[PDB]
């Protein structure tokens, strides 16, 4: 039985019950190669799927693409194939001045500025990670030597107006999002990304274990542009951390 | 001058194109571009494969959107930044009316907004409606191809599974909001389900951009939940011919 | 057999399945006399009902009164008597600089600033015209020689605060509607009226065909006042257009 | 100087600050003639306007048409012309078994199943009448000898699905309103009508005094009423609102 | 045979079908001792319950604590034991400039800025008092010599941000409540308190009679924190009125 | 200055930056006595305030009363006097069959079925605890010997309809909450209580650290009635745990 979007079978996964789920298809092989015996499984649309072994145990790496809609498909189809634990790694924009490029964020809860979360739970439901996964991510991120922040993530269905960017084609932001960045800042929100609300809400309400770790690639309050070196390091550290968090989740 | 954040192309790269064809699947991009003159690969980052081509002597961009409103909104915004004003979406859809067949075409006249990204451009009250010229061109292109064509309302969902009231899933549960929702839409005359039209049409209708949506029916939900891969290739060839002809009509 | 409000029977309509639905009871006779053998049927409250013949086929002309509630009654009761196609004609106020007095607007979709549309479909449902009816109206309007605008209409339950008028008794507009005209303007919305969201949503969700065409008789952005001869020419043009749209809908 | 829809001026109203606002333009003359010196002022669309004298003081009678949108126009324009008090009269259909044809309902509050109300205040604002107007209406209703019910009215933007009628073209009722009648019944709601939520919210949030009184002519729960009872109820309703107005004036 | 939170039995109430429900448990004894044969029944949490006699009939006096949640528990459990009439007395802040400290406000309707009302009826439902109770409270207040105002009350789940207080730890008010006080003021709203929306909605939708009378302890056009010097006298007046209101409801 | 409701000053607190906040006023002394030099500070309405010392540092114990509104006042006024960390302890009813009487729950996130949370942040914002507090609570709970569950809690503005109880005066539950217990159960929610949504949302959005730990007194899915010895043992255990959680937070 092949799942419709991902194009893999349960046999393909080789008993894996844990998935690492990056956003970018290009990141899948890189993560897989940090582990043992990486094996390319399939590539369809934004979904690149690999299998590898961590401490003897089969693990899946599967990209989600951008946004909760495409993430929700990947998570659902992997769950059909037996995956029960989902470790999200992705890039993020910080919105607090104390948070620097190269820092790591582990989401304790997400502002649900998406639509897909609502297809699993009403708005009142918290977009919260599994406590064990969040604990493992904090441990792995801190043990890596990175500066780590635990806190609330604003998770948006857009990269532009939902993150109150005005340097756009229309230069307009709809009423709902006018003044919204200052509002999140004052509420102590750490960062913007585009998948965590969907991921955390669907998993918390569906008996699946999930968490999110993110490397800070930009800070919206900072005028300085990060150099190539810092970005490469950040990207390398992010995937190292997610693999080590996965190691901590294995039993 | 500037390279857009995700698409990784410049305005110079597009060679003066003001119209884009925006399929969902990156693999479908080259297939669209080769139906036109002088296709050139521009960039491929994440779910975004960008080609340029020439249609009747005018530069046309072809760019994948990936799945869903959020991914789609990035592509449209960045293409608009580089001078694109008209967007023709082509994709696959599931029919919820029993009379619509696999292989039929649907041109969306309005979208039920079961997405979140549309709200990042306009309040829920705003209609998720296409540019009338694009919708007219798509209908005509679809008819002239020999296809059975349906004009009507499309339900546009941020999920493939529960928001389209699919029950063959890991939990087998559908949240309260969406229980009975397919039969609701059906009784209301809604033709089909897909995942990008509400975001695309709302975003464009509220931003001074022209947009439309044509889709190939790959499944009828009165039979089953998961689409057969057979007849999927056949449906996809017709769909892309229709959209290139629709683009031709738009360029005058 | 006799509908509750309209005071007509199925027999009274002589097999008509198309209705032209103006707002003002006073306009019904004027529209009906553009066609052949106009016959007065009933008059109760804001509902004046005529019958006429167009290219040999029976046509109904029925006023709706102001607002979606009154309109919803008329459309429902006509539908009970076999009417399937509804052509809304009126005069409207433009909010775009480029739209002049004497231009025609054909609605491609309505902003649902009403309440009655929610009695037929949740807010997510598009207040969209039937495509054939929209097509017939565009053709009739363009063939008349008028400049025709295809676009979005804001459809409000009030004439005053919902259209952000401050020239009022209180001079206040509720928070929801503060800054709303400029918001609609920036979004490309063409005009305000008060019935289309109800008509379009109810029909699009009930297996009925509907559309709206309106003549522009004032512009909220222009200080200059239109002269009498233009206003009456626009009103005359509006009703000729809708009758020709009806002709295009007969088969 | 002359309001946009009503086609009357402030001079036309002769200093009137109170208005009686029936729904049906045909009822306007019938209310006006209960007072002194009734004079037709204007008729445009569903707005028929008369002026009259009650105890030496000028009073305006103006039809609203059906629904909150048309009502909101009438009330606003009358307000521009100095009207500060609005008395709504009608006949209605009850949803409670204990409420009989011939009884009067005085609305103490409205379920806001409309849209125009939200153009004046957010949903959390109560669609509530002015206490003096409601008090005067109760007294006048009791003084007429009828059984009077004080309570909540469900105010709907539609006559059909918003009142959970299934005897319709589609025979469907949107999810929001499925089971709603039983819901309102169990919560003690007295009746359905179509204008009060808009009228009451608009006036309560704009410094205007308003209230609603209505004769019961049909009951959704009771299988039935005599023609003589119906015209008597209609006659009583407008007698009551005029006497309610007299109380308001002094 | 005791209710879960209140710790009273039906026998404890000695036939009472009317309750006076102040907020503060300290006002319970005071109110009871304005009547005959006051008897302490129970005290648990914020719920102090007394019995007394008014013109030979049993009345219950029971504190609600602060807010709709704790109020809802008290009303429900008293209803279970046979109470059908609930007279709320409390403190309030005026938002209109003409309303002075020491004045009495009888609520004709409540702005539902609470959450507990939604546990009884959808937002569309009016938070309206029983007419007889409101009439009795007006009469009691006017007959006592006090200055009385009848009108709309804004009923908030918070004392601070929901009543637009800025003299707080953060100094910040969430978007929803920014500018809200002036909005209520412009709309003719008289006062702020914290229980009436819950109480009135619950009772109006549950076949129970309820009303609210409140003594003005602060005018918000002046300041945010109530002066201590005037509380005692204002509270003395309030409880005098509610007891007289109760006398008028006895049948 | 002395805060309005609590009746205490900053000097009263003796430098305390951490508060333990039970619901019941009667629990305040019982918690304080587990620490050194407990001293009664004030008692007004439902707010009983004590000060104590834990490993040489000042700690405050303050009752909240029932529900978010009362809680919001206590948290805000303590925050004005320098309190930055809030540890909630209480009772709860489990809705999962696997959760036994005598077990403890540490809330990782709350379903916002309250009103007061909205006065601090829109519904999209997660009702989430501070991660260090939840970590400290889990550790303290485990080291006490009890079985601990980490998970989502449904936080309701009512005890009755919002927790889908039908054994009530009216015997009915508003549409919104019909079928809601089963919904939460299928979504993996552990329990119902009445304060966590407000507490966690206000603190997470206001730069305050907060968490919630609770003893399971009763299971909605079990028929077996828990022994008196069990219920008292769990009450005692809950407060020992929160004091230990406090110790972990201080150093
Ligand atoms: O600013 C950013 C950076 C990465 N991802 C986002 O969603 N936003
Ligand atoms: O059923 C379907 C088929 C294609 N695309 C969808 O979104 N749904
Ligand atoms: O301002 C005030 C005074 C008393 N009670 C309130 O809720 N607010
Ligand atoms: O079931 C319960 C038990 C304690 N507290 C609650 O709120 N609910
Ligand atoms: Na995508
Ligand atoms: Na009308
Ligand atoms: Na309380």
């Amino acid at each position: 039985k092949t799942v419709f979007h991902l194009g893999v079978t349960e046999a393909d996964l080789n008993g894996a019950t844990l998935a690492i789920i990056p956003g970018d298809p290009a990141r899948v092989q890189k993560i897989a190669e940090l582990m043992d015996n990486p094996v390319f499984l399939a590539s369809h649309r934004e979904y690149t799927v690999y299998r590898a072994e961590l401490d003897g145990q089969s693990v899946v790496v599967c990209s989600t693409g951008i946004g909760g809609p495409s993430t929700s498909i990947a998570v659902e189809e992997l769950a059909q194939l037996g995956v029960r634990t989902f470790l999200r790694v992705g890039t993020t924009g910080a919105i607090q001045p104390h948070v620097n490029v190269g820092d790591m964020i582990v989401t304790t809860g997400s502002v649900r500025l998406d639509g897909a979360s609502l297809h699993f739970a009403p708005m009142e439901f918290p977009a919260v990670p599994d406590f064990d996964v969040a604990t493992a991510m904090k441990a792995a991120a801190q043990e890596s030597g990175a500066t780590v922040h635990m806190g609330v993530t604003a998770s948006s269905d857009t990269f532009y107006p939902g993150q109150e960017r005005y340097d756009t084609f229309t230069g307009r932001v709809v009423r709902r999002f006018q003044g919204s960045m200052k509002e999140w800042q004052d509420m102590g929100v750490l960062n913007f990304e585009m998948e965590s609300a969907t991921l955390l809400t669907m998993c918390a309400s569906s008996g699946l274990k999930a968490g999110c770790v993110a490397g800070v690639i930009i800070n919206r309050t900072q005028k300085e542009i990060p150099d190539h070196a810092t970005l490469k390091e950040t990207e390398a550290r992010s995937i190292k951390v997610v693999v080590e968090a996965a190691r901590k989740m294995l039993k």
